[PDB]
């Protein structure tokens, strides 16, 4: 039967499901690890024991334990983000797509879910895989991973909560897809990961990561890269959180055992009612319990391994949305509203760019504010959203973007940039958002192609050629079918084009000039203040 | 006899000169002091002594010592500024053109030649003040003082070579229109001082200093301000200047007596080719003696002083110039040279960058190179070539007349800016260079309206407009003829007008953004670091 697949875990039977007047097969739900319960919480993962009998994989799994956004009770462009299944600390598995006929050995795709590394579901109706897979014929994979404090929580030089470990259980599930997918009909020899945001910095964190790189063969990064200034922290400040957090717990804290063991009788929910509190600045776009710097997982600095060289070499493809910075300034920055326009006062202004560059001393505020002001109109309302919503985008996911791209691209094998900058047309955020940090994955995982979703018949091309060319790439290394080029983005030019419903464009050296201030003269400037 | 004048100092007898097929009368040269040699040398100027007899007041009296330019001898674009007359240190004279028929009781304007204090005459052909005085039936009167080691040379504390007595020249021949401008026909209580580059900063000198301010009623000043960064230096460093320039001349450097007493035995010629020696950095746009903050002629920092309002209130007309920074950058920047369209490398736009901002630190310097470079085109000649002429015009011209008028207009009684953007149609200089510094001062004194320059019918209408605008101004303190209206600048609206060949366009802010960063931003940048 076309459902029933032998894998050296064991047999696992999956669902048949309706795709766009067709059908195709679906294995939900297949466990990866042992469940990360008890003594095993904030424990590295441990892969799961092979069973015999029948693996009944035709449903979504449970979601990991996380902080569930209730600022807009019922919204769907918030909602569609929060968990769609009961919460478990039992909750790694992944998701597997398979083409209709099965495949004998073809493309595979790994989605790794975004949600600033506090938050994500591998079920969301968004990262419905059967489009991609049926449209593309690849098999499509969804992992999942521990996020917030029972995937981050870091006290460095301790076995029991070593940091890390979220990050161990995606490496686990691309073990697991590198050893079974053939079963499946996948080319082991031709797994591209892909992700969006946290996703995206993750699967660059796998690029760089020795003991991750040899599990795949090409990446795909959206809206996010592993230098991120939000996606790691150092050893001492995850040792600092922990502690804290252990601290807003009434826990001992004489000892690094005394403060697992209380973590560890804590219900879930418990620490997710902390959590946020925790973080050393007011601010925004800063996350509790992210990746840590350890000497193992990542055997150096960031910067010294992408200076180096010291990561896998192949091809990726990658790019960045238009506002990056809208959803973070609606959800904390003075002055803006789901409801409003949210014209920003020169006040608003200034203390928006204090919560932006939390670690930033006052010459480095006023950087900042000169950059982004237009002196001949400061009290200009929009000018001041919009500038607010360039800093954070430009500071927290486009500019380390392009200084991953520009330092990865002299060592890679080939390199494909994108501006997606199409606001689609049934958006239910307010028109200020524009192109929101998000919101090109609809089009990528082909929800644009279910008529009932209500895009327009230029968002369905849209999206059909966004998957062809996500998918002519994890299949080939290459976007372009051997119509219009995507060109290679090289270090002399730099060239990337725009994805929307025009006519591509090509341009060159994306954001620069803010990129400029962001990468090379601010760090300069606080590092010398 | 209308050639007769008699004054408090003695008699005076000009001579009939002929103007745009008319005539006028001038006394040239003057005294107005005691001849500033030998013991005399670095002194303050003593008042002349009364004579009897007539002084033949038929010639133009010799120019102060000075370093002459000799980059490109014989060419027009230079010669122009160098002395016309012989050098001698006996140089304290000035000049009257006055209408013909004598007025009675007419509008009086002064003016302060400039040269970076060390240079200038008040006899050269385009600062000749029979147009002005014809046309707008204006006394004219043009001053002179010491410029160079012989003006500024400085050893705070003593009264020997106490700094400033070129000022106290400039404010001595104040005084002596004051007491006599009335016997040629001039009306002492209407007397409006003006002058360009260090004339103007000059002008804005006398605004501030207690003792100057009763002299004069009004103000003009043309792209120059007192605060400009190369128009004063500290006690300390003009001590340290004036031991360097004696230690340039094998100098007993024991006491402020001996340093002197050997430097009052030195010929001129000796000081002069040794004073560019004493600067303390690799420059561009500095000077060497110039004025001195003493807590004398200066109360207390300028700075302080435009803070609190401790200067003359009235009315002030000021301006700049397009392109302050060419004529700098051709004689010292590498790149620049007087034949060719300077198109400039980023390599050699960076040592410019270096070359004006002596003071920075290499954090000040990449904040310039940041806000001044397209880093869309980095290795664009033209915009290397032009950002740097900004640079320099901004720093040292543009944005100091910027901070000064904004200060100024907080407590003074009205304010009238202007651009200057029209580049002379027989300009000899390179068209690179474009709207030189200086180069309004020809349309101000008039020079359009004689054939045989050459300059075109359109040019002779704009010079007519701006002589009308500067008398207007000097004898009611407002440049509009009770046609278009040049506006008053404020400091809520804080507008301008274009000076050229076409019909007036108001603007407001003059250059705020790259103001703000030279005026707020990099100064708290170096004070930081
Ligand atoms: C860095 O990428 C992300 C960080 C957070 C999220 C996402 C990210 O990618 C986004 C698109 C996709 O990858 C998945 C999740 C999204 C959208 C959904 N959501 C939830 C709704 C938006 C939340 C914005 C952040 C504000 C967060 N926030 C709190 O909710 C909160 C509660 C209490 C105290 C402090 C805070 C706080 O600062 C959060
Ligand atoms: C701040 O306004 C000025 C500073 C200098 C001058 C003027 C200024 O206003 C200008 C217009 C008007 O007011 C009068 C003079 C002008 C034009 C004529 N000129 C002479 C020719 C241009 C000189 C440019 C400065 C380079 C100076 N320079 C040397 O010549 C030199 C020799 C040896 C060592 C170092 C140097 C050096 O740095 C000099
Ligand atoms: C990616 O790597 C391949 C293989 O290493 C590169 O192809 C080689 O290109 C060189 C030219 O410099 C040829 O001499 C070799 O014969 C090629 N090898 C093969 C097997 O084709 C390719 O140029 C790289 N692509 C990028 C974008 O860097
Ligand atoms: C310049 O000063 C004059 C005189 O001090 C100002 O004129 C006065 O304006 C006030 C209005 O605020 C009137 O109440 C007075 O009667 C005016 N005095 C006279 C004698 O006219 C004038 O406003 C000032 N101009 C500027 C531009 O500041
Ligand atoms: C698999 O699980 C679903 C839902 O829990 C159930 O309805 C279905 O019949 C199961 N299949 C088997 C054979 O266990
Ligand atoms: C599509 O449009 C209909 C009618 O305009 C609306 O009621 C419906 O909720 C929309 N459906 C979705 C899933 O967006
Ligand atoms: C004034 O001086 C000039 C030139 O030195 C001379 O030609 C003229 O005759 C003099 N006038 C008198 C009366 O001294
Ligand atoms: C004016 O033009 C003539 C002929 O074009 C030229 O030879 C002369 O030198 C110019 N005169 C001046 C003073 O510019």
């Amino acid at each position: 039967s076309e459902l029933l697949v032998n894998t050296k875990s064991g047999k696992v039977m999956g669902t048949r499901v309706p795709v766009l007047s067709s059908h195709i097969s679906a294995f939900l739900g297949i466990p990866f690890a042992e469940p990360p319960v008890g003594n095993m919480r904030f424990r590295r993962p441990e892969p799961k024991k092979p069973w015999s009998g029948v693996w009944n994989a035709s449903t979504y799994p449970n979601n990991c334990q996380q902080y569930v956004d209730e600022q807009f009770p019922g919204f769907s462009g918030s909602e569609m983000w929060n968990p769609n299944r009961e919460m478990s600390e039992d909750c790694l598995y992944l998701n597997i797509w398979v083409p209709s006929p099965r495949p004998k050995s073809t493309t595979v795709m790994v989605w790794i879910y975004g949600g600033g590394f506090y938050s994500g579901s591998s079920t969301l109706d968004v990262y419905n895989g059967k489009y991609l897979a049926y449209t593309e014929e690849v098999v499509l994979v969804s992992l999942s991973y521990r996020v917030g404090a029972f995937g981050f929580l870091a006290l460095h030089g301790s076995q029991e909560a070593p940091g890390n470990v979220g990050l161990l259980d995606q490496r686990m599930a691309l073990q697991w897809v590198h050893d079974n997918i053939q079963f499946f009909g996948g080319d082991p020899k031709t797994v591209t990961i892909f992700g969006e945001s946290a996703g995206g910095a993750s699967v660059g964190m796998h690029i760089l990561s020795p003991g991750s790189r040899d599990l795949f063969r090409r990446a795909i990064l959206q809206s996010g890269s592993p230098n991120c200034p939000w996606a790691s922290v150092s050893v001492a400040e995850g040792r600092r959180r922990a502690v804290e957090l252990g601290r807003n717990l009434n826990c001992n804290l004489n000892s690094d055992e005394e403060l697992i063991h209380c973590l560890r009788e804590k219900k879930p929910q418990e620490l997710i009612d902390v959590e946020w509190n925790v973080l050393p600045f007011d601010s925004i776009f800063r996350f509790s319990f992210v990746p840590v710097i350890d000497g193992e997982f990542f055997p150096t600095s960031l910067e010294s391994m992408l200076n180096s060289g010291n990561f896998k070499k192949t091809q990726i493809l990658l790019g960045v949305n238009k506002d990056e910075g809208s959803f973070f300034l609606l959800y904390g920055a003075p002055g803006f509203s789901k409801d409003s326009e949210s014209k920003i006062s020169r006040e608003d202004f200034m203390s928006g760019v204090k919560l932006s560059v939390p670690h930033a001393n006052d010459l480095g505020l006023d950087a900042v504010t000169l950059q982004y002001t237009d002196w001949m109109d400061d009290n200009n309302g929009i000018k001041n959203r919009d500038g607010l919503d360039d800093i954070v985008g430009d500071h927290n996911v486009i500019c380390p973007l392009m200084h991953f791209v520009n330092k990865y691209t002299k060592f890679g094998n080939g390199t494909y940039l994108y501006f997606f900058n199409h606001r689609a047309s049934n958006l239910v955020w307010p028109e200020w958002m524009g192109v929101i940090h998000g919101y090109e994955i609809e089009f990528v995982f082909g929800l644009p192609l279910v008529k009932e979703l209500n895009y327009t018949a230029e968002e369905e091309a849209l999206s059909r050629r966004i998957m062809h060319y996500w998918a002519t790439f994890a299949k080939t290394g290459n976007p372009n079918e051997p119509e219009s080029k995507w060109p290679l983005f090289t270090t002399k030019e730099q060239k990337f084009i725009d994805l929307n419903t025009e006519p591509m464009k090509v341009h060159q050296r994306l954001r620069v000039q803010m990129c400029v201030f962001w990468n090379q003269f601010l760090p300069k400037l606080l590092n010398a203040t």
